[PDB]
């Protein structure tokens, strides 16, 4: 199982910063800046109405993702929580694994929004 | 697929700076900044004697590592050149390459350094 995933961003400084877009539904991190992010080590997950603002950067199967983001190079010590509007998340992004959890789902998905955001860096 | 390379690092606060150790040899990019080396958008490889001072991060073959970070969705804007003291690289990161051009050597190495930099922003 598994539909692919609409990664989205929104221009933020000299980087972007990233969302995955389900219906209508954008989930991104609530990070004001990406370096204190990371620096501070912990993030709140937000799902907002999609506003129109968001631009397409990359649809694929959630493994594209995770393989690059999650696995055993990119250390991390980053802590993710999110909003009760937020538990939706592991049906909306995992739809084919029953199971997750929802610490692994805002795990998951949290370190793929803060490696693409980290790695826009290189970007035109 | 080839032998395995070795993934080393310094530790430089503000991030990870990587390298691949080869013997006794290090390649890696000479930059001081991720920050700086990211948005100015070149850089220099060097090779250095190991000085002792790295810190062995992974060991795995290229591969996967290349497949990775060398993808779709990060691109190849960054412009890499070398130290005549590094054009060795080929022959040492890819002996089942032999035709591998060296500014592809560079593009593919440069790829994994920076993106594993970058990425060291989540753990330090």
């Amino acid at each position: 199982p598994g539909p692919d995933i609409e990664l989205v961003y929104k221009n933020r400084g000299f980087y972007k910063h990233y969302g995955i877009r389900i219906g209508d539904q954008i989930y991104h991190l609530n990070s004001q800046d990406i370096l204190t992010t990371a620096i501070t080590g912990k993030s709140e997950f937000i799902k907002e109405q999609d506003d129109g603002n968001w631009t397409h950067a990359m649809t694929a199967p959630l493994d594209y993702f995770t393989e690059k983001y999650v696995n055993s190079m990119v250390g991390s010590k980053h802590i993710f929580s999110c909003t009760t509007n937020c538990e939706t998340i592991a049906r909306d992004i995992f739809p084919g694994q029953s199971g997750i959890s929802q610490s692994k789902a805002l795990g998951i998905v949290g370190l793929i929004l803060l490696s693409a955001s980290l790695l826009s860096l290189l970007a035109v």
